[PDB]
């Protein structure tokens, strides 16, 4: 029933709308152009092509990520650098969401899996990291279930509705 494909420009309107509706961190319109145009942002859509009334190709889940030079990342302190391999990169998950009526079916887990499977194919890509809002227990349980390590708490990381919230840094290293 559920399939995964790269996000493309025809997803632009739906992508912006779903972020506004379910993703707490606000992004500017330029961000969504970056996502659908690719380049330094990789992303995946989840679709149910079995949906009635024409919306078969409309995404019902998404994950967006960007590529980060390992030595420019905030977790560079956690990495053992081997002089012979070069600096390497990291994949940083930016956003992740599933529409409410599709939740608790493993779609978010599968979306994260796509990002990890992607990062493992890039020669010197060292893994995946992200920040989770600290009071978002479902997200914490999800990344833990995917074997991500909860590293540390960052204070005042997020600004949401004019209120500051802490985040947790989560990392999955390909060779931990
Ligand atoms: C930046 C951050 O803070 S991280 C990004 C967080 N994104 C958001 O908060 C956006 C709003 N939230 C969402 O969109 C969603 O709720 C998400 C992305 C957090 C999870 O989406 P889901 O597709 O529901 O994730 P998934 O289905 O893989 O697991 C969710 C729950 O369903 C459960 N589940 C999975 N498959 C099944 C199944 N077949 N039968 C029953 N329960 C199931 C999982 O065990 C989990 O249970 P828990 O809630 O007790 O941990």
């Amino acid at each position: 029933t559920i399939c995964f494909r790269p996000i493309n420009p025809s997803d632009l309107e739906r992508l912006e709308q779903i972020h506004r509706d379910i993703f707490p961190i606000r992004y500017e319109s330029e961000f969504f152009q970056n996502v659908v145009n690719g380049g330094d942002i990789v992303s995946w859509a989840a679709v149910d092509r079995s949906r009635p009334d024409g919306h078969s190709e409309e995404l019902i889940g998404f994950v967006t990520a960007k590529i980060v030079l390992a030595k420019e990342s905030e977790i560079s302190d956690l990495i053992r650098y081997d002089s012979s391999k070069g600096e390497g990169t990291l994949v940083y998950i930016l956003t992740l969401g599933v529409v409410e009526t599709y939740r608790k079916r493993g779609i978010a887990k599968a979306l994260i899996n796509e990002v990890v499977k992607y990062s493992s194919g890039i020669p010197v890509c060292r893994g995946v990291y992200l920040h989770v809002i600290a009071h978002n227990n479902p997200a914490i349980r999800l990344y833990k279930r995917m074997s991500f390590r909860c590293v540390r708490r960052l204070h005042g990381f997020y600004l949401i509705n004019g209120q500051h919230f802490d985040s947790y840094l989560f990392v999955y290293f390909i060779n931990g």
